[PDB]
């Protein structure tokens, strides 16, 4: 049972403009991006704002802090730069940008590098100097996928773009997976050994397919920390919502749907806490069918 515990708002905004989050280093406190462009700390019980930095001149539409709470990337709508590395180390301050990204991930075993995507386009980047390191796209291989996000596997090893494998290392594209639908690119599962290409379960070793989950159709998927629950919502089809107004979960370890929720409100995002005791999900009271962007930050606690 998904418990609410707290809501809250942009702070003494007439619209309230919360359009993705993602739990900070520190308990207790919140990072949300703007639909003005600006970054906020918020106190996830209180709902009171602690600090704001300005970050994109546009919509943020999504974020992601380090692990070791020392830096930050946030992507916008129309701005340039699209995407940006901030420094959170005793100034707030850009360290890099990555100007025709409109997503970007960190690597995840060891931070080092950011992962763009442009289209159907991986750019790998070092942290350190900036430099970008590699451009992956093969014409002969290309999915085309109308909603690509390129990234890395947990060991950093492989990327995904575009339902392309790619060994970093060389360069090379290793596997084509075979296209199922139009939009969704997919990601690597933590467990290290399966890829999920939208509805398909792919072998990483042998390229065969394990499982079809119906579901998952047009899902963005985040995991929990722990690696037991996957979450998924499905995408639509100013800002609008990149969701629908409802979320399911799975068991991580045999695929199994647990619950669907429909929060009969539109999801903008929804991470969980480093602890994976809580759920933070991004909602709008409004509806921008009426051109209302009024969002919340409903705080649940997980079953
Ligand atoms: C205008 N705009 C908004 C977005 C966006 N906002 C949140 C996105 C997003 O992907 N959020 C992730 C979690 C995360 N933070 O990584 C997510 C995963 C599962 C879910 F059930 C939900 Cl509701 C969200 C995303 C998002 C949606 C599609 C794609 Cl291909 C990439 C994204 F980052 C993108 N454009």
């Amino acid at each position: 049972a998904f418990r609410p515990i707290s809501v809250f708002r942009e702070a003494n905004e007439d619209e309230s403009g919360f359009t993705c989050c993602a739990f900070s280093a520190r308990e207790r406190f919140l990072m949300l991006g703007t639909c003005t462009g600006q970054l906020k700390l918020y106190n996830v019980f209180s709902g009171q704002e602690e600090a704001s930095y300005n970050c994109h001149n546009s919509a943020i539409t999504h974020l992601e802090p380090s692990r070791d709470g020392s830096l930050l990337l946030t992507s916008a709508t129309w701005s340039q730069p699209l995407s940006a590395l901030w420094g959170m180390k005793s100034v707030f301050d850009m360290k890099h940008s990555f100007t025709e990204d409109h997503y970007v991930e960190f690597s995840k075993h060891s931070q080092d590098r950011v992962i763009g995507t442009k289209g159907d386009i991986a750019h790998i980047y070092d942290i350190q100097t900036g430099n970008k390191l590699l451009t992956l796209f093969n014409p002969d291989l290309a999915n085309n996928y109308k909603r690509n996000c390129a990234t890395f596997n947990p060991t950093d090893d492989l990327v995904l773009n575009d339902g392309v494998l790619w060994d970093v290392r060389s360069a090379q594209a290793i596997h084509k997976f075979d296209k199922f639908n139009m939009n969704i690119s997919g990601v690597f599962h933590p467990n290290g050994l399966e890829v999920i290409i939208n509805t398909e379960i792919w072998d990483l070793r042998t390229f065969h397919l394990l499982h079809t989950v119906p579901a998952l159709d047009q899902c963005r998927v985040v995991f929990n920390h722990t690696g037991t629950v996957m979450y998924g919502a499905m995408l639509q089809a100013r800002m609008k919502s990149p969701f629908g107004s409802s979320f399911r979960t799975f068991n991580a370890t045999d695929y199994k749907p647990i619950a669907t929720i429909d929060v009969k409100r539109n999801i903008f995002d929804l991470c969980t806490d480093t602890k994976d005791c809580y759920l933070a999900v991004i909602e709008n009271q409004g509806s921008m069918d009426a051109l209302n962007m009024d969002t919340v930050c409903r705080l649940y606690e997980v079953g």
